[PDB]
DNA sequence: ATTTTGACGCT
DNA sequence: AGCGTCAAA
């Protein structure tokens, strides 16, 4: 009752760019705008692997991970943009730079946590308090929320999408208590007003559209974001959680899409997030561990305390290349040449990072995969990163992995290498 | 023969 | 430290 926390103490948004790499390429090449199109890496093997897909192309069934040759079977007029190749490998610089554009705009509004190349969490609690003080009891107009959905509405006693959106928004705003500055629902609504402004700023200043979720915590904000993509935002209130979770597959909640979620389903014999409420906290801890159990117990009630971390920059800078099938590296010269290629890209990126962000990486992580291992990485070794020099870094990586070559012949490498990975970590101020 | 990333937990 | 899990485009 009066002491039960309800996880309504914060306003958190999650902003996620729509079909991000596709929008970067469509900005650059107007011929691709408003077309079925996809972004592809490499071309010789089956036309290249698709990594991003416009919504027009998704209508034909094109998805990520599809070979372009296969996507063309579903969508013969599919347009393609290729990821840049430098030093023999795909190079994602253009997308990293576009990400910085968006992250810098979002940081004007609030502290952000960079969650991926195209998404960030925003802690809006303080901005909301400020805006409520500015508003001075003034009601919030639907015109301030032109792209907002209120999850769960309309309800109770138009057949077009925008009509339904407005009906739900009208029901929500008609029922708000705008004179109570401590009302969580009002706080979320002001949060959504701010996110409309942030999304408008992103589109105005970059050309890129995005979706967003607004709720009381990161997990619900992320879930909310996906409910009405693209180019829309969704408010998930605390009160919407029971109905929302009553038919929500467990795997849809962030962190439950893999083995742990599968085990929750198998061990407990349930399917939907809401079914978790019938277990005690101790029961959940007994199956999934102390941390996961407490997290599940609160999360299924819509409560999560994970903070929006103040971190706009990536914590690592890495470069990786697979060598599948017959292309596996089987000679020492090959291994050294590709380590050099990777180290040269890494050096370029590190030097730019040092100039932009006043920091230096101090550890180099080398990871490899040998033919015949189901795991992504077969071996990982670290060494000191003391100089931003590609030849030194490639030599040091070779030194730390050379003992993996079983082959009695110095010139031959066995078992062949199917992946090389260099990652700069452990940044210190500079 | 998706590939190329990036964060964080476990022991 | 090295390995594993989960998640982005
Ligand atoms: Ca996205
Ligand atoms: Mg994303
Ligand atoms: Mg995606």
């Amino acid at each position: 009752g009066p002491h039960m926390a309800t996880g309504q103490d914060r306003v958190v948004a999650l902003v996620d760019m729509d079909c991000f790499f596709v929008q970067v390429e469509q900005r650059q090449n107007p011929h691709l705008r408003n077309k079925p199109c996809a972004v592809v890496q490499y071309k010789s093997w089956k036309g290249g692997g698709i990594i991003a897909v416009s919504y027009e192309a998704r209508a034909f069934g094109v998805t990520r991970s599809m070979w372009a040759d296969d996507a063309k079977k579903l969508c013969p007029d599919l347009l393609l943009a290729q990821v840049r190749e430098s030093r023999g490998k795909a190079n994602l610089t253009k997308y990293r730079e576009a990400s910085v554009e968006v992250m810098e705009i979002m940081s004007r509004f609030a502290v952000i946590e960079r969650a991926a190349i195209d998404e960030a969490y925003v802690d809006l609690t303080s901005a909301v308090q400020e805006r409520l003080q500015k508003l001075q009891g003034q009601p919030i107009s639907a015109d301030l929320l032109p792209s907002t959905y209120i999850e769960g509405l309309p309800q109770g006693p138009t057949v077009q999408k925008e009509g339904m959106r407005k009906q739900g928004l009208f029901q929500w705003l008609d029922s708000l208590q705008i004179d109570n500055l401590t009302s969580p629902d009002l706080q979320l609504t002001v949060g959504a007003v701010i996110v409309e402004e942030m999304r408008a700023a992103i589109e105005r200043e970059t050309g890129f559209q995005c979706s967003a979720g607004i709720s009381h915590n990161k997990v619900l904000a992320k879930l909310a974001c996906g409910l009405n993509k693209p180019n829309r935002q969704t408010l998930v209130s605390h009160g919407s959680v029971p109905q929302l979770f009553s038919q929500m597959p467990i795997r849809k909640i962030r962190s439950l899409g893999g083995k742990l979620g599968a085990s929750v389903i198998e061990i407990l014999g349930i399917e939907y997030m809401g079914e978790l409420t019938q277990f005690t906290e101790s029961q959940l801890q007994s199956h999934f561990g102390e941390k996961n159990g407490s997290w599940l117990y609160a999360m299924c009630r819509g409560i999560e305390h994970d903070p929006v971390k103040p971190r706009q920059l990536p914590k690592t800078i890495g470069c990786s290349k697979n060598f599948p099938g017959k292309t596996a590296l089987a000679t020492r010269e090959q291994v050294q040449w590709w380590l050099l290629q990777l180290a040269q890209e890494l050096e370029e990126r590190l030097t730019k990072d040092r100039n932009d962000n006043d920091r230096v990486a101090t550890q180099l992580v080398v990871s490899i995969r040998v033919q015949g291992d189901k795991r992504l990485s077969s071996l990982r070794r670290c060494c000191a990163l003391t100089r931003y020099d590609a030849h030194k870094m490639s030599h040091d990586a070779f030194t730390v992995i050379k003992n993996c070559n079983t082959s009695g012949i110095q010139t031959e490498w066995s078992p062949p290498l199917t992946m090389l990975f260099l990652c700069a970590t452990k940044f210190s101020a500079s």
